[PDB]
């Protein structure tokens, strides 16, 4: 992998990340106590992850600028900006895990559980969005990319939280409503919550750092990343339930917590009217037997097939996404995300 | 008050500001649900104060512009970006009354208090600041001043994040603990979490939007305004105790918040062991007899006294540094703030 290469560098890079962000001690000394909790905040929240979105930036800067044009500080601002989509996305996991009331993350007690902080967290999850800028500004304030990326950055963030509005409206945690699940609506949560900031900011942003600015490039661009974000969802999806828990590193609790998952979606557009009701009896309650009561009609439904058949069907299309609007990018930038999530 | 003029213009063109970030339900369907969110979200929060740092951006551009450069567009412009100040304190409040456990904000139910709102909040509030910078691609994109007023925005909410954080530190709700209340550290609060939005960010702007970008001019600007923005708060916290209800439109509760309120600091300052201990004992609980009992204690020192001294002090500051830092804007800009404030 193109990425299982880079990633020491990235990683290494974080280092540097805090050092600058926390630099403003010497120059005020007033608000040192604030700087070491934004340090706190960042080593906890930021580290721990694949960096899956960050080093798509490295890898896709490297791949779209000719090699006469990576010099060392070149790499240094990719390396920042690929930080910069891991924070944006650090940001919203603090802020998803309060308003879920999740317990744990990439298996370690969520922030806002820890002691003597709570509902603290909403502060430390505004901090690490503003870093975004304050490292754009520190590294590529003199760029004439610049204003691309904050703009980007920006929509970004905006595409979530309403992915997130949509996401909170259609699945209240306390309210079994199955009849605002539906295909249109899953589709349009995944593109404004997931799929954008996952596939299509962290390549818009090579593209920008590369000088392809060109709105016909960035629209071809996001028709096949929106896609595949798509897809990626989907997957997640199936696994939460289906997933051998050693092999994904989670257990899915995607039944319980009363979510718009592709599964039930798919499960709603199958049901008889009893069926509909097992489900309605059963969807969204703690109790194991309610639970595998979901999974057993799930299975009945042949929903693992529908699965296997939606994942040959999507990837046909993808590569045919991939055929008619990749040019004039290299076909890789594509094909090299394509391969780890349909690995 | 050239403020009580302009106030109908500004709240008529919030229907616009609305109208405008809901006009993409023609663009896109899908998202409709959460944009009616959105409008429930701007109407209840963004509406309702009295729209002071608004107001000061117009009233600011009307006075730094040649009248001939204020057509319809420009005033247009000075009416948004006014509004995207509001919007900015309006996303600090909805989450500074989650931390908080506030129960009325404006005297209303606070936004996260409302049947079906809760941590839900959070979201609400960052689409609230995502709306800014909606608003000024939206109006200024084409305009010479775009990168940096999206720059002072961007700036104005890391100090204030900064500011909230240093307060959180400093003053945790029940956590009586004094010794981190002192003079150094209660000006730092101030600078950072309100000085900078409240006085120099408004003012700034309408600096931006004007042509005057050069550093040494907002940083004369920001000498003036950092100023009056201490004093103001510093009149906060006297008429949170002091203050005639009625007058002021509010009761103060800095006492049972376990606040690092001026007045504290003060007391501090001027307190013997003996007096340490009555307030150690008495700040910070829930009961009008213990709460009696820093008043009286506040009284016996005369602290409305030292106010009175400080604020003649102050108004004198505040003219010396409007002779010196004004130049080469007109006083007026200043004195119209000082007035408001010193009223
Ligand atoms: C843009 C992009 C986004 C995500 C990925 C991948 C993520 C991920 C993963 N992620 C874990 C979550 C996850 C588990 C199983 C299935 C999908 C995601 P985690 O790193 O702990 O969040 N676990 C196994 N494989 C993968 S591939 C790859 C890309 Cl190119
Ligand atoms: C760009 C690209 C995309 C996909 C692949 C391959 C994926 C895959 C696979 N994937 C399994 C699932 C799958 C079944 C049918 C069609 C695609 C994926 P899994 O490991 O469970 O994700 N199982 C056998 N063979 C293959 S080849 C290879 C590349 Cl170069
Ligand atoms: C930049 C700037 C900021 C604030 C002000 C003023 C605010 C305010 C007020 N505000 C109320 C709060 C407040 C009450 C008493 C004393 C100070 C503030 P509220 O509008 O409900 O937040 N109540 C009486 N007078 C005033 S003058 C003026 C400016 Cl020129
Ligand atoms: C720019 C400017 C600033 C201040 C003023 C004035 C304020 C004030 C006052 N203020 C009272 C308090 C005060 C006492 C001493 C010195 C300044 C303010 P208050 O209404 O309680 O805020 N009480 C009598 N007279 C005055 S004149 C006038 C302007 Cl043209």
């Amino acid at each position: 992998d193109v990425y299982a290469q880079e990633k020491q560098d990235f990683v290494q890079h974080f280092s540097q990340i805090v050092r600058v962000l926390t630099e403003d001690e010497m120059g005020h000394p007033e608000i040192g106590d604030a700087i070491a909790r934004l340090k706190e905040v960042l080593e906890y929240n930021a580290i721990g992850g694949k960096y899956n979105r960050g080093l798509t930036v490295v890898v896709a800067f490297r791949e779209l600028v000719e090699p006469r044009k990576q010099d060392a500080d070149s790499l240094q601002r990719a390396w920042t900006v690929g930080w910069c989509v891991e924070l944006l996305q650090a940001f919203f996991l603090v802020a998803d895990d309060i308003m879920d009331s999740s317990l744990t993350r990439r298996g370690q007690i969520c922030w806002y559980q820890k002691p003597g902080v709570g509902l603290d967290a909403i502060n430390d999850a505004n901090l690490l969005e503003a870093c975004i800028y304050r490292l754009l500004k520190l590294y590529c304030r003199e760029q004439p990319y610049y204003l691309n990326l904050i703009e980007l950055f920006l929509q970004s963030s905006y595409q979530t939280e309403i992915g997130q509005t949509l996401d909170l409206l259609t699945a209240p945690q306390g309210n079994v409503d199955l009849v605002r699940f539906t295909e249109k609506r899953y589709k349009s949560i995944v593109k404004y919550k997931t799929a954008f900031y996952s596939f299509y900011l962290p390549i818009a942003a090579a593209m920008y750092m590369a000088g392809i600015d060109g709105e016909k490039e960035h629209a071809n661009a996001k028709k096949i990343l929106l896609e595949m974000g798509e897809f990626f969802q989907i997957q997640d999806d199936y696994l939460d339930l289906f997933g051998d828990p050693s092999v994904t590193g989670k257990i899915g609790t995607d039944i319980q917590d009363n979510k718009c998952s592709w599964l039930v979606v798919q499960c709603l557009q199958r049901a008889t009217p009893e069926q509909y009701q097992i489900l309605k009896e059963n969807y969204g309650q703690k109790e194991a037997e309610k639970v595998a009561r979901v999974k057993a009609l799930y299975e009945e439904l042949d929903l693992p097939a529908v699965f296997l058949q939606y994942e040959e069907d999507s990837y046909s299309h993808i590569m045919a996404l991939i055929e008619q609007y990749a040019a004039p990018l290299p076909p890789a930038v594509f094909l090299g995300l394509a391969r780890k999530i349909y690995k």
